DNA sequence: CCGACGTCGCATCAGC
DNA sequence: GCTGATGCGA
DNA sequence: GTCGG
């Protein structure tokens, strides 16, 4: 569906989205516009009214008006005003730089810190991460290509097999299901020795390799079983260098594997369905495990998982190719 | 009418 | 110094 | 803000 169809009324629902997040720090009325404009993204027809939109499940009787409103004037009076106005649109601008969410936003704004120029003025007033978020602000709104991705890739697949041949990582998100481009890098890593039952050099091991030769080159955040940081393909000779890029690693027990997988592969629209499914023929999968119920209701142990396609057979669909999960 | 709207790892703060 | 709460991103 | 028990 063309953005010419709706878009005016899908930006207006998405600026609405941020404002409540960001400003109002009204986190499930940003969910709300969200929902309603990710169904009239969807709506193959140029909408002629706010009851013709109403009849879309995620939007109510406010945004039907809110939509009366922009087809007969083009504009939204109160959306108009908070654009105009100087503290909250500082606030909400802030929340674009990783680490700084709408607490922190407020809190600078409140101490006259409204702009990057302001942040980078004040760095001490700034933890690791927004520091971080700072440094690579242009880099970390850019999308990655997929034949970057594909790079990225060759990378962490070729360093993880080399501290231990015994490894296993995938790399999930839309790149799994086969996107064009993707906003970062996540990759899901597990280990023979490590189950749920169940060291504790296992992540820092990959994540010390890939600093190593010079992969990653910042962290944003790094435990036992999670590492958040910055990578960038090395400069291909003479040319313009690569923009820094997100990239998360998850160590998950073996026995929990595939569940992650399944689960970090998305999309989130499938998830919901293939969940669904699945609750009907007495199954509970949530990203760690696969359980059955229950004639009360009540949850037994988690079933074995040894592959995708065990999740599938369990609750009796045919596997689904990553590509094939749009939802 | 009114509660749900996933859940959790890590960094850091608030309180003792 | 320890314990639990909070902010943040996913 | 929307949905639903
Ligand atoms: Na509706
Ligand atoms: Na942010």
């Amino acid at each position: 569906p063309q953005e010419t169809l709706n878009g005016g009324i899908t930006d207006m629902l998405t600026e609405l989205a941020n404002f409540e997040k960001n400003v109002s720090q009204a986190i499930h009325k940003y969910n709300a516009y969200r929902k309603a404009a990710s169904v009239i993204a969807k709506y193959p027809h140029k909408i002629k009214s706010g009851a013709e939109a109403k009849k879309l499940p995620g939007v109510g009787t406010k945004i039907a008006e809110k939509i009366d409103e922009f087809l007969a004037t083009g504009k939204l009076r109160k959306l108009e005003k908070i654009r105009q106005d100087d503290t909250s649109s500082s606030i909400n601008f802030l929340t674009r730089v990783s680490g700084i969410g709408p607490s922190a936003a407020r809190k600078f704004v409140d101490e006259g810190i409204k702009t990057l120029e302001d942040l980078r003025k004040n760095e001490d007033k700034l933890n690791h991460h927004q520091r971080i978020g700072l440094k690579y602000f242009g880099d970390f709104e850019k999308r990655i290509p997929r034949e970057e991705m594909l790079q990225m890739q060759d990378i962490v697949l070729n360093e993880v097999k080399k501290v231990d041949s015994e490894y296993i990582a995938t790399v999930c998100g839309s790149f799994r299901r086969g996107a064009e481009s993707s906003g970062d890098m996540d990759v899901l890593l597990t280990h023979p020795s490590f189950t749920s039952e169940s060291q504790p050099k296992l992540l820092h091991q990959v994540v010390e390799q890939l600093q190593k030769v010079h992969f990653i080159t910042d962290t944003l955040s790094k435990g036992e079983t999670k590492f958040m940081g910055v990578c960038q393909l090395p400069s291909k000779n003479d040319e313009k260098e690569y923009p820094h890029r997100r990239i998360d690693i998850r160590l998950i027990p073996k026995d929990q594997y595939y569940c992650g997988v399944l689960y970090f592969t998305g999309s989130d629209i499938f998830n919901k369905n293939m969940r669904a499914h699945a609750l009907e023929k007495g199954f509970t999968i949530n990203e760690y495990t696969i359980r059955p119920l229950g004639v009360t209701g009540v949850a037994g142990e988690p079933l074995p998982v040894d592959s995708e396609k065990d999740i599938f057979d369990y609750i009796q669909w045919k596997y689904r190719e990553p590509k094939d999960r749009s939802e």
